[PDB]
């Protein structure tokens, strides 16, 4: 019993963190096999960030200009290439600590753990959701770029995010491991609009099932609703519209608790319309949307 | 910018997790040097838990009855001993992955990370506070016993907690690494009173400073208070009384933001008396008490 915002164990990712320095700029890199991946803005000075011509800036750089240090050992750079907004530094030594891994592009609403790093050293780990508007509400300071987001399935780390930027609004933006930004963002020191965000409805429902499993039941009611009726409420409260695909993914939680998905939607509808009335659910005074239905099943069953 | 409930990177602790089996009971053990530490209730059957005579139960056990497996390798047990509520299994091989470590007894109100494990395998990591009543509101299922709580200072892991029990109320209880319970709890399947809990005032203040640092300022006001006046409010709202020692630990955050500790106490007093009025602070709709002043400084500065 009990339900926590749990991150994956970060060990396999800690073994991959390196420091990348180019000129006077330092950030984090991810060393997998004989390649070190890092944000391409490592080649910029703070001044260059206003409108960097990355192709031109990278042309002035040679392999020996990228200083890569894994803790205390120095890696020999034998090649460099820019793919989208990431740099790939080929090194002469494969990382002995390379876990089984994949590079994945996650969907908005999905969750992952972040291993926040500075100077190639891990500082902490936390669980994030990729917002529907492709931003993340993380915890990053200057120097944290190159820190990555990931999920783990037994012995396989799926890397889904690399940190690049903090928008003027304090929210975070980054790329997949092929250097493609999530959202409309560009790696430039310019004010950039993040789209209108919404609350991840399927995740709030999943978390309401986790609450019922763990003892918090006060919000259950004698009502039901339809996808159409619920979606009118979701529209008014800026929630993502619920689809049958969302209802389908909630299947296992609905089967375990015996609470029909639309009956849980009616509890959520009443919570949206009336608030929590000064009460809490799983230690929170708001409706939590950073737990997917898979996260709830994993934590509630003890998946390792 | 941004502020998250951050756990320490769990890598150094993952390297210490083993599975301990005695008879039909399996739980987690912590392998440091040539000793494996685990809850002594590994020697009980579910039936024995009603009122176990641990000395008698352990006398029926021999070294070869404790099966210790680190992933896929089997450890040879050459000695066993019970210290308080923990068992110490001497093995013939020192853990090569043993980090620099210490065993510490933490104080209530202090925080730590938990590496939740099942069958010796890590499932996730989360940040906890030890409640003033010595319980923890964690996330643990049967089989998670032996999972540990810890803090890290550069390369030194200070182990402070080992999980033993879930009270009938769903809160968690455990011991320090010498097997002494935090609180009045005994390792027996009996209903046990947890003392009256309080909200950790110094931590809420520390978190209010983190909010100001990261942009959330709406709760700041034109008022001030005294320790005496604030403590009358803390009494009414079941908060721990604030002392000069608490004010002293908030010194660095008060110096950085330029907000006097008693001025922040007046903001907290108004929040206690008026609620949040449907607003949030650092993504929370309640006053958070699981961040110590040290945690706030560490995260706000990027300590690795
Ligand atoms: C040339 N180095 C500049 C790095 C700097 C950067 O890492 N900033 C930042 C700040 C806080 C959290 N996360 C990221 C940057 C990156 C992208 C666009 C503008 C500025
Ligand atoms: C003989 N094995 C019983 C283990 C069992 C136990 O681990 N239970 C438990 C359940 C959920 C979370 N955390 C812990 C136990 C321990 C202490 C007192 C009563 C029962």
């Amino acid at each position: 019993s009990g339900f926590r915002k749990m991150a994956f164990p970060s060990g396999k990712v800690e073994g991959c963190m390196v420091q990348v320095t180019c000129g006077t700029t330092t950030l984090n890199g991810l060393w997998l096999d004989d390649v070190v991946y890092c944000p391409r803005h490592v080649i910029c000075t703070s001044e260059d960030m206003l409108n960097p011509n990355y192709e031109d800036l990278l042309i002035r750089k040679s392999n020996h200009n990228f200083l890569v240090q894994a803790g205390n050992v120095q890696l020999r750079v034998i090649g460099h290439s820019m793919q989208n907004c990431v740099l790939k530094l080929k090194v002469d030594t494969a990382n002995p600590k390379t876990p089984k891994y994949k590079f994945v592009r996650i969907q908005p609403g999905q969750t992952f753990s972040v291993l926040a790093c500075y100077n190639g050293s891990p500082s902490g780990v936390y669980q994030c959701a990729m917002r529907p508007n492709f931003t993340i509400k993380g915890s990053f300071l200057n120097g944290s770029c190159g820190s990555v987001g990931f999920n783990i399935d037994y012995d396989c780390v799926s890397f889904c995010y690399m940190h690049h930027m903090e928008l003027p609004t304090g929210v975070h933006a980054g790329t997949d491991l092929e250097g493609n930004f999530y959202g409309p963002f560009v790696d430039r020191q310019t004010a950039q609009a993040a789209g209108t965000d919404t609350t991840i409805t399927v995740n709030v429902l999943a978390w309401l099932y986790a609450a019922v499993i763990n003892g918090d039941r006060w919000f259950l009611n004698r009502f039901t609703t339809t996808l159409n009726d619920f979606n009118l409420v979701a529209m008014k409260y800026n929630y993502e519209p619920l689809t049958q695909d969302h209802v389908d993914i909630l299947g296992p939680l609905s089967a375990q608790t015996g609470i029909a998905v639309l009956d849980m939607c009616a509890s959520l509808k009443e919570l949206l319309q009336n608030g929590m009335n000064g009460r809490t659910i799983l230690g929170s005074a708001l409706l939590e949307d950073e737990f997917t239905p898979f996260d709830v099943v994993r934590q509630c069953s003890g998946v390792t």
